[PDB]
């Protein structure tokens, strides 16, 4: 009585999609058993020793609590966790546990919930263990593809599937950004300027991939001048790493609060991109748009 | 050595998409004919002895002579002008004169340029008249269907044709607001709450045109709480009506810096709403979304 599944890191933001835009990927990622247990409790083990494994503090047990408790579920679980990446890395680590989890548990318990729903019970994890019920990471890690959470009292995301090819390629440093070290550093107030640009900026990104224009998608990217330029300050070699791909990608911009890096090699440039970023910084793995949780 | 075309109405901002969209009307549409003439003068005949007549003033002539002059015509023109609407009410009326001149220009006078093209000249027409360039209601009189100005300097129109029927009803409120006013007590700055909230409405807008979906797209273009619920309390009982109307519309919104207000009835209640609209203020037009300038 258990399932296997594997939870996709995510990249959030995007430049100027904060807070709404997510993109999934199809690694790194979580690898997560679960296992119907009678013992009415929860357990929880993790490879990496620097992630709890008290129910209450590992995102994990805080998502399977709350749908044991919802759908009055006798047993309880045993969840073994094989970890994709580091927290801190702005790659989605916590949320790839959270989302993998939800879906798991609907899997094993057969409870037939909408992917909304399955974002939703997700998010509490993100809350319990950072003060805000994200979703942004959470989305993309169970619809795939690109997402937007464009609601949150009640949750709305809108799926748009990415069809075409879409090379990434991401570069992870040895630093890490809490996500709470990741919001104070924002901006308190907006220019009237930059909020008509990102939104413009934004809108266009959303008809780039209709439209499947790469270029347009890359270049509205990185026009963020709200937050971007302030986050990028805490990456070493990040506006340099950016100048020196500049045309041999179609983007290259912050992955979620950082410190990671995301880039969309021009196909050409491939393997020169990616020898750059590792010059710069020795984990940077090549990957693409991933589907989002799924059994294996 | 002369045409005659149609300049149609637009509506720009659509709540969330302040300063970005713009949705073009079929009608109400300025009428306009350009006749060629040998003795360089700019002969602006337009109705409505409100409209100034000096070539100098006059946007249509304005268009003319920056035009006239690059394209070396040598000559001057006779253009006769049949406003389709007021002007200050909100619905591109200046726009529907500049660029149905251009369009005009254009076709009459063997020239090839490019719909940018048109939107571009078109927009040195507002400059004098407004103040900026103002291509958000010039870019939808030209391209038709819904426009998104993503950027100036170089300008960039995305434009999303409207294939599907989209019925829209106008109220024109017998009041005048002081655009330029209707400006300065805008904010200066938002929090990041609203860039938020803002960017991923105006997301999810996209989104629902490529989806088809009316009430997605006017549900979402009501969320602004950063320009309408300031720009509102001029308009009497803009708010009033709003709630009225609520569960008859698939949105209601201020068109333009207003006083005009758009609305997008659903099938099952348009005349009950036109009236309701006509009960408050005395005109109201109903029309559906236009194709842009074309030969009468
Ligand atoms: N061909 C023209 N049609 C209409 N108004 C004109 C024309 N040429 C010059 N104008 C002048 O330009 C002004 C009208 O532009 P606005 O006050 O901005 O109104 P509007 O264009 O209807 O609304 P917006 O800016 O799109 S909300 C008036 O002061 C007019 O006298
Ligand atoms: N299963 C889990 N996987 C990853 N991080 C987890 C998990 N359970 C709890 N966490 C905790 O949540 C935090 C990670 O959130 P954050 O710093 O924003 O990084 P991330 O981007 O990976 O969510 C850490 O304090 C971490 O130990
Ligand atoms: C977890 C927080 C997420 C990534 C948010 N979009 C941020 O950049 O802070
Ligand atoms: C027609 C709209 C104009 C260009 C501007 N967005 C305003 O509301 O003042
Ligand atoms: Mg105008």
């Amino acid at each position: 009585m258990k399932v296997r599944v594997k939870a996709p890191c995510t990249s959030a933001n995007l430049g100027v999609g904060f807070d709404v835009f997510g993109l999934c990927l199809k690694e790194p990622y979580d690898v997560i058993e679960v296992e119907a247990i009678d013992d009415k409790e929860i357990i929880i083990e993790v490879d990496d020793k620097n992630i709890p494994t008290d129910p209450d503090k590992n995102v994990a047990g805080i998502v399977a609590k709350k749908m044991i408790d919802d759908f009055n579920i006798g047993k309880g679980v045993k969840i073994t966790i094989k970890k994709g990446v580091k927290a801190g890395s702005g790659l989605g680590s916590s949320a790839a546990s959270s989302a993998g989890t939800a879906y798991a548990i609907n899997e094993l318990f057969k409870l037939n919930l909408d992917k909304l729903k399955l974002v939703d019970y997700a998010s509490y994890g993100e809350l319990a263990s950072s003060g805000a019920k994200h979703a942004d990471n959470v989305a993309p890690a169970i619809f795939g593809g690109f997402t937007m959470v464009t609601n949150y009292e009640p949750l709305e995301v809108l799926h748009i599937p990415i069809d075409f090819k879409l090379d990434i390629l991401i570069a992870i440093p040895n630093i890490s950004i809490n996500t709470k070290e990741a919001r104070e550093i924002l901006p308190k107030a907006v220019g009237l300027k930059d909020l008509v640009n990102n939104v413009g900026k934004a809108c266009g990104m959303v008809y780039a991939l209709y439209n499947k224009d790469k270029s347009l998608f890359g270049r509205y990217m990185m026009s963020d001048k709200v937050i971007e330029p302030v986050r990028g300050k805490l990456i070493p070699n990040y506006f340099k790493i950016k100048e020196e791909v500049k045309d041999k990608v179609y983007g290259i911009t912050i992955s979620g609060s950082g410190p990671s890096i995301i880039a969309f090699p021009k196909e050409e440039f491939i393997d020169e991109v990616e020898n750059i970023l590792r010059d710069y910084y020795e984990n940077t793995i090549r990957t693409e748009v991933g589907k989002g949780v799924e059994v294996v």
